[PDB]
């Protein structure tokens, strides 16, 4: 139950920073580490997610892309 889907913890880390900046690519992922126990596998696996739900379209593309990666949670 700590561990339900990998989009759900990036959900959860992104509306735990909606900053209007956005939330980093660093902040998604220390904010999944540090609440939830993750592997380097797992790690990996975020970073694909993020990408996914870029690619779907379910998070909101925002600046500094590939130097924070910063992204919003389209509502």
């Amino acid at each position: 139950g700590d561990h339900p889907k990998y989009s759900d913890m990036i959900v959860a880390a992104i509306q735990a920073e909606k900053n209007r900046a956005g939330s980093s690519r660093q902040s998604i992922q220390k904010y999944i580490k540090s609440h939830y126990k993750v592997g380097e596998n797992a790690d990996s696996q975020i970073k694909l997610s993020i990408k996914r739900l870029v690619t779907t379209g379910v998070l909101k593309q925002t600046k500094g892309v590939g130097a924070s990666g910063s992204f919003r949670l389209a509502k």
